[PDB]
Order: C-alpha cells, then sequence, then structure tokens
C-alpha cells in the first residue's frame, strides 16, 4: 500500500519509501518537489550501543534564497502564494486545498470540473477516489476524528523560551492552525532542540534551523546571514550556481578514510517533553497530538 | 459486497463473534441500501417493487415499502422513520447493541450521541487494540453509505431529473408543501429510504398524470414519517427470545378450508398496505432507467 | 493453588487472553499472598528468607525482602508500599490494567474508585456476559485473600503471640509509636506484606533480645512505606515494551577477571539490602513454628 | 450445586428441588420447615398454548393461628420472637443473622464459640465454610452487591394503591429495609395480585392474601376471618387437629374423573409493571432490584 498523499495525483512519480510505514505519509521524492524537503533519520545513541531512530528532515533551500523561496511549509493564509497551484495538476491542487483544509477552493474545483463532458463518466469516479484517499489520510493524521488513537504522550513545543513551563510561545499556537496532515509533517521533519526524556534533557542542537511564522514554516535562521545548503522539462529555469573552480581530486583522495560529516542543514526547533509513562517504540502512527 | 447500512453491526468490545442477520438481498444494488430484514426491525417496513407496466407489455420497475404496523398501533408505535427530534424516543436505543446506536446516530447526523457513543467505550482496555478498529470500521463503511446517499458531498452526482415533492396541494405549481421542507431536514439516507419506500400518488412524466392510489397511506409529519392515514381509522394490517411482549393478536376461529380450495385457482389480489405519498414529476431530459443509483435531490 | 493477589490478573477484555506473569514461587503457601514476579514489578521488592539459626546447626527461616530502590531516586520512587493517602500517584494506576486498578483499590479499601471501576465498565455491551463473570471472579479472589489476610474477619485467627512494632522509641514497654499508628491505618494484606517484607532490628524472642541488624534499612512514615535511610545518603543498590524510559546506568570498565579469579572459592557476602525496621517481641506462649497462615495483629 | 441457603448447615436435610437453579435458593423443605411456605409455579396461560411459568407460595398457617404464628417472613426487628432462634443449630442462628444483616448477633455467635477447646482445630473452618456459602449467596441476591447485575425491567410493588403509577405505598417502603435474600424469597413467593406486560394488566386474584406490614409478612386476608388452609423429634406438641366425621368415600367415587381445584392458600399481593423491553425470560436470577 502506497502511504503517500500525493500517490493519488492522476490526470483527470512515488519513490519505493512511500510503501514504507514510515509515518510522514508522503514520499521523499513528492516531499523535494513539494515542501523541499528530504526525509532522514536521527539515530538517537545511548552511552551504549542501543539506538532509537527519530525522523527528520533536511530542508533543500538555498543560501541566497529570499523571501517566499525559503517557506518550507507555508501557512494557510499564504500557501497559494508560495506554491502557485495553477502550474501543477487539478488532482495535486484538490489535494493542496484538502490538505489546507480551505473549503472554498475544493468546491471550486469540483464545481470547475462539472461542466465537463466526462465528469459524470471515468472523471467523477476518479476525483472522488482522490478525494477518499486524501480524506482517509488526514483522518489517520487527525487527531480530532471520530475515535481517535489522540497521544497526550509527547508534548512538542516549537518554542522553547517557556517550554519547560509546559507552555508555550506565538510559534506553538500559530502551529495548532495547521490541519492533521501538515502538523504530523512538522513533528516529522521538524526535530526537537531538546528531547526531555522523564527528567534527563537532551539537547540535540545548540540552535534551531528553522522559525515557525505567520509565512509558515520558515528555513531561516533566527539570526546571522542564511546557512549554506547545496543542492517540468519544457520549463526553462535559472539557477545561479556557484560553482567551485578548482582540481580536488588529490584533496580528496589525500583525506578519502575519514568518515564524513554530511553538509546537510536539517530542521531543528522546539522543545519535545516525552512523559515517563510513553509508548514511544510503537510503530502504528497514531496522531499524537499536543 | 453486502451494501446494507446495518450490516457493519458487530459486537464492539465483547468477542461474541456477531453476524448481521440480513438477506442476500443487501449484496443487490438496488439502491434501497438496506436489507428487507432490517427494514422490517427497525423501519417496520418491507421492501417491495412495483411493477408499472406500459399499456403495452413492456414493464419498468420501481421500489416501495409495504408498512408493517398494525391497525390498533397508536401514538409512537405508528411511525415508521422518526425524526431527528424525537428517533431516540421512537426507537428506544439503549436496547440495541452499540453498534446499532452508533448507525442510528450517524443517520440522523447527532454528532453529540456519535461522540459520546465514543467517549462511553474509551475507557475499556480493548479501546486501544481491538476496539478501535472495529468501531472505525463501522464508522468507515457507514459514512461510506452514507456519502454515496448525500447529496451534499464533494463532487455530489445528484440528479434533478424528477422532483418528488411529498406534499400535492400545490405541488403541480413546482413547489412543495410544509411536509417537502420537512422532508429536507431529514439525513441523505434517510431522503433516499423515504424515497425508495414511499411511492407517489401521482407519477406525472411529462404531460401524462400516472394517479397510482386514490389516498395517501403515510404522511410525513414534525413527529416523523408516520404510517397513519389522513383521516378516519387505519388501515388493517395484519402482522429477543429473552424478551416477554404481548402482542394481542386478533385471530378467527372458522373452518376456512372448503372455502379457500373453492376459490383457490384464481390469482389472489394481495392485502398489504404499501406507503403510497407524494407528487413525482419527471422531467422530459430524465434518466430514470438507469441503474447506477445517482442520489436524487429536489 | 497459586496464592498470588495478582494471579487473578485478567484481561476484563475477552479479545485479548492475558496470562498473568507469575513466578513458579506463587504456589507455596509461604504467607506472602504475592509472586516474586508482582513483588518485583510493583512494591519493588525481591522475596527472601532469612534463616535465623540457633546457636547450633538446627534453624528456623524467616521471611524478608529487598528493595529495588537505587542510591539516586530520590521522593517518590522511594516509596515502595504507599500509604493509602497517595498511592494513587505513587503507583500511576491509569497506565496499568483494570484488573491491577481493581486489586489496588481494594488493596487500599478505597472503595469510590473500586465503584468507579465498575461504572466505567457498566456502559459497554460486554459488560453483560463474559465480563461481569471475569470482574466478580477477579473482586472474589481479591476478597478472599484480603479476608484470609484481614485480622477483623467474621471468625480470624487472630494471633497475639507474636507483637511487631514499627517504632524502637518505647517498643520494649508493649508501646506503640507513629509509625506503627500509621502502620495499624494500612489494610490487613499491607500489614502482612509489611511485616513479611519488613524483618525487625530487635527481635525478643521470650526475654532473649536479638538484634538483627544496627540500624533500620527502611522507615513507615506518613508517605508510606519508605526505602529511606534514617540519616545520610541512601544505600547502594545496584539494580513494559514499547516504552522508551531513561535509566542512568553505572557502568564498570574495569578488566575485573583477574580480581575475580583471585578470590575463587570464598562465600560471597551478598550485596543486597533487605527491610529491617521495628521490634517484634515475641511471647513465651507464642505458636510461631506453626505452617498455616494467619493474620498476625497486634 | 445445592444452591440452598440453608444447604451449608452442619453441626459445629435439603430435598432434590435445591439442586434445580430456580432463583429461590432455597429447598421446600426447608421452606416449609422455617418459613412457612411451599414452592409451587403459577402457569401464566396465554389464551393461545404459550406459557410461562411464575414462582409462587402457599403459606402453611392456619385457620386458627394468630399472632407471631401468622407471620411467614419477619421482619429484622423481630424475627427473633417469631423463629425462636435459639433451639436451632447454631449454624442455623449464624445463617439467619447473616439473612437479617444482625452483625451483633453473628459477632456474639463467633465470640461463644471461641472459647470453644477445637475451636482453633477444625470448628472455625467449618463457621468459615458456612459464612462463606451465606454470604455468597446473599451477595448473589443482593442488588447492592459490588458491581452485580442488577435490572430494573420490573417493578414490583406491595402496595397497590398508587401502583398503578411508578410510585408506591408504605408496604413497599417496609419491603426495602429487607435484605437481599429476603427481597429475594418475597418477590418469588409472594406472586403478584396484577401483572401488567407493556401496559396490559392481567388480575391473577381478585382479592390479596398476605400484606406486608410490620412485623414482617403476615399470611393475614386484609379484612374478614382468616382463610382454611388444612396442613424436632422427641417433643411434645399439642395441636389442636380439625377432623370430619363422615365416611367421604361414596361421594369421592361420584366426582371422581373431574379435575380438582386445590384448596392451598397461594400468596397474592401487590401489582408487578414488566416494561416493554425485558429480559424476563432469562434464567442467569439477575437480583431484579426496584
Ligand atoms: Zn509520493
Ligand atoms: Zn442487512
Ligand atoms: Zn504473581
Ligand atoms: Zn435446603
Amino acid at each position: 500500500v502506497n502511504r503517500c498523499i500525493f500517490a493519488s495525483i492522476v490526470s483527470f512519480p512515488c519513490s519505493p519509501d512511500a510503501y514504507h510505514d514510515d509515518g510522514w505519509f508522503i514520499c521523499n521524492n513528492h516531499l523535494i518537489k513539494r515542501f523541499k524537503m528530504s526525509k532522514m533519520v536521527l539515530p538517537i545513541f545511548d552511552e551504549d550501543d542501543n539506538q532509537f531512530k527519530m525522523t527528520i528532515a533536511r530542508h533543500l533551500v538555498g543560501n541566497k534564497e529570499r523571501g517566499i523561496k525559503r517557506i518550507l511549509i507555508p501557512s494557510a493564509t499564504n500557501y497559494q502564494d508560495v506554491f502557485n497551484l495553477n502550474s501543477m495538476m487539478q488532482a495535486e491542487q484538490l489535494i493542496f486545498h484538502l490538505i489546507y483544509n480551505n473549503e472554498n477552493a475544493v468546491n471550486t474545483i469540483c464545481d470547475n470540473l462539472k461542466y465537463t463532458e466526462g465528469f459524470t463518466s471515468n472523471t467523477q469516479r476518479v476525483i472522488h477516489s482522490v478525494y477518499a484517499t486524501t480524506k482517509s489520510i488526514l483522518d489517520t493524521t487527525n487527531p480530532n476524528t471520530f475515535c481517535s488513537r489522540v497521544s497526550r504522550d509527547e508534548l512538542r513545543f516549537f518554542d522553547v523560551t517557556n517550554a519547560r513551563a509546559l507552555r508555550g510561545g506565538a510559534g506553538d499556537q500559530l502551529f495548532n492552525n495547521y490541519s492533521g496532515f501538515l502538523q504530523n509533517l512538522i513533528r516529522r521533519a521538524v526535530a526537537p532542540e531538546y528531547l526531555q526524556i522523564d527528567t534527563e534533557e537532551l539537547r540535540f542542537r545548540n540552535c534551531a534551523t528553522c522559525i515557525i511564522d505567520e509565512t509558515g514554516l520558515v528555513a531561516s535562521v533566527p539570526d546571522g546571514p542564511e546557512l549554506y545548503n547545496p543542492i517540468q522539462p519544457n520549463r526553462l529555469q535559472i539557477r545561479n550556481v556557484l560553482k567551485f573552480e578548482g582540481d580536488t581530486r588529490e584533496l580528496d583522495r589525500t583525506l578519502s578514510g575519514y568518515e564524513e560529516y554530511p553538509t546537510y542543514v536539517p530542521l531543528f526547533l522546539g522543545y519535545q517533553i516525552i512523559n515517563s509513562e510513553n509508548n514511544f517504540l510503537r510503530n502504528d502512527f497514531i496522531p499524537r497530538a499536543n
């Protein structure tokens, strides 16, 4: 079973990791294509060799990109401007409008395709199949379902100012406006800076690599210049690549043996407070709301 | 496929291995979305087709329901499909299975009672492991049936070919009455159940006005779909192991053997009491004969 | 027979069959009324036997428990058998099974909580059949164990031959103390669990004092049976799937092979920390030699 | 299994119907011996052949009996005077003091037996077996048990003045002071004067034969003279016995064929409302509180 929200794209490409029950409910191909992230894992090791894996995503925005180009997951207000939904297929636009709980756009999409000659046969069935798959995925990721296995186990705050007091900041209250699928995506992509398992607090990164804003999940550092992240057949595009001119074969041969530390920029932000009584090690992917 | 709205009824928590007791007609895609057994048990009706012949031999058949309420029944016992306000009083949902209660609360779009049903089973230990799967399967099946029936879904394949008004005093002017506006308060599934159960007195096809019955055998009121005639006494309609209920039947004592043999060779006219009410105007551009069950709205 | 108070554990929902994780030693009629594994899980201890030899070889063996709490644990984690006031906070009864909640609410005589436990399950459909019997069986077994332990039973074998005090300030005068008055507040099962798990500092068979240990390893306080020493730092005591909990494991990095091989055939003094507290006066007309369990009230 | 309250009688006599699961929880032999009643079945016959059987008792007090001799099930206040518990076995006294919730008498019974030499050896095990059996039976018949299966489908009132409504009289109020076992005994013995299944009131008897007043359930007619009911070793009992001086042989010869209407005096009193939703045909023997 392809557990990808974008696996239902069909005229009116999923990586093999979509079939895995990772909990993202989106394939790495579609994550790269749409949300400018590639799924990774964060192996949290003991001082012994026992480990458990957490899912993180490395954003793929550049150093020079500014403005809406830095938004990873836009808010419901500005997701129209960020994504340019007109270019993508109408099924993709329906999926995106369902993801952001925009009912007016969904109704307009349904109304526009009602006037076509083929709507009655072999089209309405397809649109309803896409709608049903997207709605099932949303309900799986939505904690407000009829009988939802919501978890108060882990308290994931996206502001660390008052997080230790179990409170939240402005970014946390802006995070609640997101839908179930978007909240799950931000939880599975934006790793916590601190992981307060019971009393023990584990600081994974010194500073946050992303900030939740009114524009959405912004891949912008809180201060200073942005980090260096080096990354439609008929479309013409300009990349302005920062080419490195020089002979590096000798240097690469010299330093071959040593382990390579990745230059990726992962998403670390917020505070995670895992309660003493937890069921963290389950792979059923229950909604796990705050 | 078992397209029975009550086929999802299973024991929510107990592992009693309960099975849905509905006939093979559940598998048939007649547009009823309910069995004759389930209709008999709950809505006090039995599904029936109505052969509407031409003046030639060729025929097209319409669905109808034979209401089962007796002559002596009165008060809340006369209602077949209760309204959303008093469906709890009529049905006595407490005595039924929790799956049945959830299905009925979904049928009447009672979100508070559905949430209460979910909450009451949150405390049991089986909810985390097994009960949640069963409850969510029941919810998914019931919601799929409702959405297939509901004309206000995301992309609803609705048809305005026929204009079924349940008040005939002004339906000739293409305007319904108070009963029709009361009929709109019902959910989609109840609307389809009433349309498949209650047949019109007049089946107006283009200019033709085919009056099926003299007067109505059922009336839609704020109380619900009442199986009571508009005037006079009610029509004579002949009719849980641990329960002790009293029927007070009306039994003859005659021989009824030689008389039965005397006229047995002649075709018997059925004595059932089907539901007849409404004015189903049919447009000249109709698509009535198609059997894909397109949900219908007025 | 499996005379373990948690041997009656079972899933109330018949869909899941939960076997009791009960040690083989539970079937013994020692007088613990709790298995080794269950006392390891809750009331953190390991059931031990304390052989009190005579001056010659012949001996009588007593029962004592070793608290499994660590050196670093402080506050609530120190409590092994909590008081009836804060047993809900200490045990986190929400995460435990409903049978465990029932047993623990009966152990502390919290009638309101037990009534709540059956009130929550009274709503589900499965309560009437295959679950009422299960809950009643669990209640009957727990009540039988408690009544066997309860000295206030109808005709109980209450024995005053051995007096067990938990305050040693004035225990020689057969007088109790603050801890003993708190000990009387516990139910019968908790009193027997503490008596079988805690041994006196000063055994006083007849007029012969027998000081078991110099200083107490446990204290009975308002919080409950605390595994905290009277003064100074706590004693060094080395020590649920799908649950992620930190451990703070202390590890030894030495080779230890040569040192271990050096002392080959020398009897190993245990590092376990048993519960020693109180002053168990024994009367000249005692019947301690018996093997039939008795409540043993003051 | 011998589901009889007095089956556990043993020094410190049950009919075969005790083994039957009837809900009486007392055999006919012990009913006659103690409560001056005998078990009977009242077959409630439908107009067509479909019958359900209802339990009933026939009191065995005579025409001339008066005072405490007319009391079938005495109240908790005066059951000592009626039963003369001193003559009975100590096990019988313990059973009766448990049945009437007299904890002080039970404790005194335990205290009297404590001083005996053999109390600890074997006698206490016997007394605890008796106590356990009696208490299990009481809890089975007690609607106020821990979380037993109490049913309110049947509303049985012993005062028909206002029993047509949900209210009750003083006789029903005095009936609540009874213990669980005595309540079940009266429910299974005192058949209703009226049975109302789904607003269909069936009058089994014109006028009552017993009254639940103070001093317990009394086998006395509400008005007029008493009805005519004809009914330990080495004990001299002088009882007045009626006698018919006639031959009474040819008269019995002539009237042989016809069915006999028994001269039994059954117990009919009160109004039993039965709800439309009920499980009256079950055999699980729920306590059936009002
Ligand atoms: Zn995909
Ligand atoms: Zn069915
Ligand atoms: Zn055990
Ligand atoms: Zn008997």
